[PDB]
């Protein structure tokens, strides 16, 4: 008899049931509380990725109504300088910032807090390691009002650790990036969907919201995550590629591409064996027109289920279990 | 804990049982009520879609024993004469003619009334919507005897609305069309096979029947769709690229095709995202020849599982639920 | 609710669990009852199939220990003909040969009697039709001892019918044949495992052998059709292209390949919509070397699984259910 | 009715839990008992094959911490020589070395035991054989203190069996490994996941440790056969190709290769049809990157688990059960 805690369901296994609706798609309202202080106007974070957010794509997703996070592979005071270009930027712009939950990071959480940083992503591949939680409990003892936010977790008793160290919102995602080979490599993961609905029922009552981070390929994958419980999303490979995103584009056979790979890849990491892979993504154009589509598909989905708000959709619109025969 | 309503099966989840027989495939009785007053002689109907239902196809179909669906991509004057074109053909056939649930679609169901119609399709992708619902009402209030078929729903409380709201029949279809991206772009649906049966469930005892529309790819799904209870069902797909189809063949390599997509295609809409593709289908010839085939299909079935009517096969005739290796 | 009886399984669901075995694969018996008066040294007969079996064929089979079965798509006189050179071949061979259920086969059995079959086999796409089980108690009654095996059937009613009837043996198999097109253009079907368990438990204490009919692709397969209860396994497939099968060798680019199409392709048929593909096989050679390697494979099973017997693999051998995971 | 015993699950059918950690995985601690008298550094076991396991292969994994099992497919004579040339090597190096279960090894045994072979391998295909159980009892007889590994089983019943016939540590695996053919030839296997867990539970409370045979084809896999309760893993795919194995490089369109085949292919043979593929294998270079990189992948395991000994991976670790879409 083997230790199985129970079936786990992806963003694939399940699909959202139409329902009575006073909804019209264009009259939906996407805004959602990331933390209990920060309103969002749309329900999307930009991934703490080298290949996705820097300065210029933090700037033109807040600009949409969402939040950037500026990756922690680059020096202290050149993040910093990267969240001061955000934030001095005109019209009242929020950011976020990723640090790493070792030691020498007490350092980038100071220059981060001076210059203006909205929201502190402590960020790991393992939010319950317990070198993770100390990390939080520290930044929380000195900052008694920063906007923390902890992860990554996949289950129920690693959301309410995250809570309980002082998390202003927990982020939710083992295993589902689209360049993320920890399942392999470790044998470790939780279907997104189940772990997303398990870590926001642990957090019921709290206050403290969930972002479903990762394995987002479509816009239904997002009125999922969102259904399953997520107030938001974060993406990775959406937003790579992008005009906005860091890096040049590079012109293959005729067709222009941008680089995208984990932070756990060979490259991004120059002691532990790769989690992510290196890649080239097509040259998606402006974020603007992204965005537009992506919420159109959500805004069209709150049509659907009869939900004209983000929070009717995290707690009113059901699901069906669907057969691989279901998926294809 | 996930808000899953249930598990949902599509075509390829199942199989229909063979029973005992004194059917004979060729003695087998292909007629079905479409509503309480109109009576088809093959349970067929035409997709509402600006690439497979114009006046041509509508004639040929009804000739076959079945009904074709004016689709609603032309002006009211247009579409007027496409169903003059139908009722004034000789040999007596029947037409129908979609309506958008839009405001400014009373002056095209009063044109459309005035030119013969013999059903009027209410055709919307969220047959849910409270504002389908109304111009239902509004129809039903104005005609009252007027055949009424709207859609599309894909749940319980979905088919009980409709049949409320004064429709003659419903019809089923949340994202189950070859051509559909809704399940995608929105993340919702319902596997076809359970959705037809919820509906058939719902409206037991009404004499209200229930379309099966979209998804049917061979003369199995057909028969399937009945099964569930579908008293008829509604094709695009297998009709596009027919001789009798609007538009113009195309040659490509030295094989002939015609144009096929969604009415929710970039393409199909010229303020929402699109939710259809735009692709070639292969010319599949004269629809004769299609209906033989599919009707044939059908007759097999009706043999092999002891069902000499359309009735028994709705009624009487039993699945098998079928794994992945089942399919393959 | 949808008409579901049960859940039914295929041979790529499901694997024999190796047991304790004091067994040899070298001194496995692979002897079997195909009626109570029949025994064959192998569990192996061939297809009625016109790319299949002829005498040449049934000769070498009956040699290795098996039975052939001579189609009827030739006239009853030519037929007659390959049952006396089978039964004139020196040896004493056994051979069988199948007979329609329409009118004007009466005929047709009195030639085959007349000529020394050893077996007739009522051959239906449909053995649960009112018109197949009439013909078995029309022969019954007129040879009151001539082995009759009638099909095919998929159901536990099915399979009663048939021994009802008077059948000495029951074929079982709707829609897993490796050429079959029913579940497609019909809908019907029972998956193979499954259809041979109902029918074996169903004739459980009455001595009708079950015969599974169809879809065996490996020489594993032809042990789990055992284990699920079948006394013999009916071969398609497996010898085409044969050297001893009929009809000529041709070369495509350089290899040799034969004709294989199922009974119910439009090929075959020259009034129904086709049932059936019609295919190249590649050239397998002497049929000796197939039933050795395949035989083979069985006695390794029997191995295996402790099973010295056909009849301990048929009630003793268990199964494990496995995943799409476990098949790949 | 189907004789179904149980459903079945393999290395894809699961994922591990992440749950609360300390454990660094730097820090993690990778020894494991093969046997309560032999302890290993990593629980990685070489497969006793030609194409993988001679003197200079079992001589580089001894030396990373785990051990090599000289495969049968050579002279006793010439075997010996190999145990002798691991055990006169420098650094205290343990062996393993492979013997039949057949009449005529008796000898073998004797000249292992003489040339220094610190575990016996009694290797079969079928490790609940009546034959394979007595050659260990007579083995054990003869030889009380010498540790014998006794296999292949995969079920609680097998696993009993070789522990009462005097094993000091039982192998799982029937149809698992990358090159065997087992599952299509005779129809027997058992998915890997759950042999292991059913011959762990068997020997609970015994201190007969269960090492994990076959399928390994990524780290991940060696963590999950590892929490399903297996001590150590057994390798082929993972090792064959190496600098290390046996056999020459061989380059075919400018990349190199190395031979890697069942024990049960043709070529190996060379009286039972064969259960193993004869092919190529890409040059993986020198096994102690491989090792590096594998262990690598299990220590992020146990930093992801909480588990910081191989004990604790196998009785904390939880998994949870993924569908087809959670695979992919
Ligand atoms: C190589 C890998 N790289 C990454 C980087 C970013 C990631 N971001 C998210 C996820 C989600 O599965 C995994 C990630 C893996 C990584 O950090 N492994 C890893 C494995 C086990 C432990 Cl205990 C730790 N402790 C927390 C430092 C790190
Ligand atoms: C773009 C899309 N286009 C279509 C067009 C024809 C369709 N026909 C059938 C189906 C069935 O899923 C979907 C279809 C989508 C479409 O209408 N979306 C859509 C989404 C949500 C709502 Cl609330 C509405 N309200 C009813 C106007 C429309
Ligand atoms: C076209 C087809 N052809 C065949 C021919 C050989 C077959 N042999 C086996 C099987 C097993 O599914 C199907 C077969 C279909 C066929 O016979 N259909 C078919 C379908 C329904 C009925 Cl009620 C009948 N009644 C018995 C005459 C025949
Ligand atoms: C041809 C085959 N070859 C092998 C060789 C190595 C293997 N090693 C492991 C496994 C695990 O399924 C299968 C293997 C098959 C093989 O031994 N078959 C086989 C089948 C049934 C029985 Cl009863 C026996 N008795 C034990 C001698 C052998
Ligand atoms: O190398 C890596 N391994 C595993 N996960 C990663 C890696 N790098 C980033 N991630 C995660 O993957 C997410 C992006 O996923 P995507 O949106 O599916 O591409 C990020 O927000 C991280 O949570
Ligand atoms: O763009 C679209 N999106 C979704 N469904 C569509 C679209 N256009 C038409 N449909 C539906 O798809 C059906 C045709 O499906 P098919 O027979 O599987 O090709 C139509 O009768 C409509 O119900
Ligand atoms: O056209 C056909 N349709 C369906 N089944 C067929 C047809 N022709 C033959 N069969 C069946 O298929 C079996 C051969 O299956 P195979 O061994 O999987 O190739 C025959 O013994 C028949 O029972
Ligand atoms: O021909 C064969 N048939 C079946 N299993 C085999 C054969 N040869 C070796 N094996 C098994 O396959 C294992 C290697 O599996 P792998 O690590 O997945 O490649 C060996 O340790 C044996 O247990």
């Amino acid at each position: 008899s083997l230790r199985i805690a129970k079936e786990a369901l992806t963003f694939d296994d399940v699909l959202l049931v139409p329902a009575h609706s006073t909804v019209l798609p264009n009259t939906a309202d996407l805004s959602t509380q990331l933390t209990k202080t920060i309103r969002l106007n749309i329900p999307m974070l930009s991934a703490a990725m080298d290949t996705v957010t820097e300065a210029r794509l933090a700037i033109a997703l807040a600009q949409e109504g969402g939040i950037g996070f500026i990756h922690k592979n680059m020096s202290i005071e050149r993040q910093a300088e990267e969240v001061r270009r955000v934030k001095k930027h005109s019209g009242g712009l929020r950011v976020g910032a990723a640090v790493g939950a070792g030691a020498g990071n007490e350092e980038r959480v100071d220059a981060l807090v001076a210059a203006g940083v909205d929201v502190l992503l402590i960020d790991s591949s393992h939010g319950h390691s317990e070198g993770v939680l100390q990390r939080i409990r520290e930044t929380r003892a000195k900052y008694p009002d920063l906007q923390i936010i902890g992860g990554n977790v996949a289950t129920a008793a690693g959301a309410r650790a995250l809570a309980e160290a002082g998390c202003s919102a927990v982020k939710v995602g083992i295993g589902p990036g689209s360049i993320c080979t920890t399942r392999i490599v470790t044998g470790v993961g939780v279907p997104q969907i189940t772990a997303v609905a398990d870590a926001v029922e642990a957090l019921e009552g709290t206050g403290i919201p969930v972002i479903a981070d990762g394995g987002i390929r479509f816009s239904g994958d997002i009125a999922k995550a969102i259904a399953a419980g997520a107030s938001a999303v974060m993406v990775g490979s959406m937003l790579a590629g992008t005009e906005e995103s860091p890096g040049e584009i590079e012109l293959y056979q005729g067709r222009s591409y941008k680089s995208y790979r984990g932070m756990g890849s060979l490259g991004a990491m120059s002691k532990l064996v790769p989690e992510g892979i290196e890649g080239r993504v097509a040259y998606k154009g402006r974020l603007k027109e992204i965005i537009h589509q992506q919420m159109g598909g959500l805004r069209s989905c709150m049509g659907l289920t009869g939900c004209g708000t983000i929070d009717e959709l995290r707690t009113k619109a059901e699901f069906v279990r669907i057969s691989g025969a279901g998926i294809q």
